[PDB]
């Protein structure tokens, strides 16, 4: 089996992507955020604060011929954002773009902290990363992607985000249409949890390439680039009048400044994000200070691939035994 569904930002700053998922029977159709950073699928629903629910859509379980309540179970997750929520759980019929996995573990929530209120464009999370991270208790659940693994043509899924434009991810299947040159493939460890990986270095600009060792993780469900402070520093030095600003939380640069790509190593070959990806636009309304896309880790304890470096690649996540990661540009 394969399945292929179309991922679209949430906003014109591509802060975060959605994806429509087919939930329950009839089928429920819920917007989720596909997330290779965490392990859990939940969702809004029925069951949520009353308060807290803002616009989104919710999963009404009872209204789901084949939902079953997953007895006993709980859940509880925190992002590294800040943002939390937690719940109950049912298993049920999940599809992604035409690829159906029954008995799927979808959480329920129950309370969700502000932020997830705020955003009416989120209906809840898909997680992709390894279900040892899944915070099912007292038994933990698996993945959609682990789920639907052994029926697969091929054990992988991928990411292909747009720039300001839509996308998609794709399971079972490398469309091999949707880049260019080669896919080239890098090791994957699995310990944290993560689709964690050692970049070979980068490059500010058209400077010349440093090789160096930079471990990270793929993560779309981390919206900015998140790097060494050393690397951070030589990115935005190349930006007149860009600084790091504590009340802001992050570099910031004049909106006037044409902004430098941004070069990082997959073993031999190279992925360039445009100037561009890197704008996140005015700090506030009308504001011409703007939000830079590459910020500092110092302070995460993780480098982070997150969207502003996926989006400027065709991205293979390979769940073959030996898990790997592939980089192709487009
Ligand atoms: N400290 C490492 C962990 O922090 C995550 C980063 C994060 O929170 N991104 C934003 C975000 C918000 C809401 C939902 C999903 N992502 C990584 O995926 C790891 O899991």
């Amino acid at each position: 089996s394969t399945g292929s569904a179309t991922t679209t930002p949430i906003d014109s700053l591509d802060d975060a992507y959605i994806t429509p998922v087919q939930i329950g029977t009839p089928a429920q159709t819920l917007n989720l955020d596909f997330d290779t950073g965490s392990s859990d699928l939940w969702v809004f629903s029925s069951e949520t604060t009353a308060s807290e629910v803002d616009g989104q859509t919710i999963y009404t379980p009872s209204k789901s011929t084949t939902a079953k309540l997953l007895s006993g179970a709980t859940w509880s997750i925190s992002y590294g954002d800040g943002s939390s929520s937690s719940g109950d759980v049912y298993t049920d019929t999940v599809s992604v773009g035409g690829l159906t996995v029954t008995g799927q573990a979808v959480e329920s929530a129950k309370k969700v902290s502000s932020s997830f209120t705020e955003d009416s464009t989120i209906d809840g999370l898909l997680g992709l990363a390894f279900s040892t991270l899944n915070t099912v208790s007292p038994t933990q659940q698996k993945t959609f992607f682990d789920n639907a693994k052994a029926s697969l043509d091929s054990p992988v899924f991928t990411a292909d985000l747009g720039y300001h434009a839509p996308g998609t991810y794709n399971f079972g299947f490398i469309d091999t249409t949707a880049y260019t040159g080669s896919i080239t493939y890098t090791a994957v460890s699995t310990k944290q949890g993560f689709w964690e990986w050692t970049s070979t270095g980068y490059a500010v600009g058209s400077g010349t390439f440093k090789s160096t060792s930079i471990d990270g993780i793929a993560d779309t469900g981390t919206t900015l680039l998140y790097l060494p402070a050393t690397v951070v520093s030589a990115y935005w030095a190349q930006v007149s009048g860009a600084k790091s600003s504590s009340s802001v939380g992050g570099y910031v640069f004049p909106c006037s400044a044409t902004l430098p790509s941004f070069t990082f190593g997959v073993g031999s070959a190279r992925i360039v994000i445009p100037g561009d990806y890197i704008d996140f636009g005015p700090i506030s309304t009308g504001s011409s200070s703007c939000f830079g896309g590459i910020q500092s880790s110092a302070g995460i304890g993780i480098n982070i691939f997150g969207d502003v470096a996926l989006k400027a690649a065709f991205v293979v996540f390979n769940g073959a035994t030996t898990p790997t990661l592939g980089f192709a540009s487009k």
